[PDB]
């Protein structure tokens, strides 16, 4: 299974933690928090950092701590650190083009608008070839209101489909790791949250 590094996009701070944007992050925290890992604070890859190990395999895993059109900055400096590819990454983020309740894995694609993917593909090298946990989140009905949409808070009914996207997006990364990435795929992409 061909990933080392999992980070979860997202903006810095209390204020954004339940926006939308977000999304990634909730991913690595939960998978943290059921592995009892601390993430640690590393103002050298711009971000809260920490690594557990999942069937005799180390997954590091990074929340960067930059603005989220410079999280390429924290993903680089730490992958180029610790020789990881950008092959052997997968960046979880808020998904316009999927509804609330449904995640995917996908390598590769462009970035959507989402601000946080376009730097990560800049800041490793032109490179769109890291994977994807695509978080859906639904989008609005026009263009030009997107941004003011992923810094909104979802309503209740819309976070409890998020909430169980990400238990089982944490469930499926588990699986990738035990299983590999054709099951936890199979496994994700026929969910839809209840």
């Amino acid at each position: 299974q061909p990933i080392k590094l999992l980070v979860g996009l997202a903006n810095p701070g209390p204020e954004y933690a339940k926006t939308r944007h977000n999304a990634g992050a909730w991913v690595v925290e939960e998978l943290a928090r059921i592995h009892n890992v601390t993430l640690k604070n590393e103002p050298k890859f711009f971000g809260l950092t920490g690594r557990l190990l999942i069937n005799s395999q180390e997954l590091r895993v990074l929340i960067p701590t930059t603005f989220m059109n410079l999280s390429g900055k924290a993903i680089a400096a730490l992958a180029n650190f610790y020789q990881i590819k950008p092959e052997e990454i997968m960046v979880a983020h808020d998904e316009l083009d999927l509804p609330p309740g449904v995640a995917k894995f996908k390598q590769g694609g462009g970035h959507g608008g989402h601000n946080g993917l376009k730097d990560t593909i800049s800041k490793l090298g032109n490179n769109k070839e890291f994977y994807r946990l695509r978080l859906g989140i639904g989008h609005p009905g026009h263009k030009d209101k997107v941004a003011g949409y992923v810094l909104g808070k979802a309503p209740a009914k819309e976070q409890e489909c998020l909430d169980a996207a990400v238990d089982e997006s944490v469930r499926c990364l588990e699986i990738l790791m035990k299983d590999g990435l054709t099951k936890a795929q199979n496994r994700l992409h026929t969910f839809k949250a209840e």
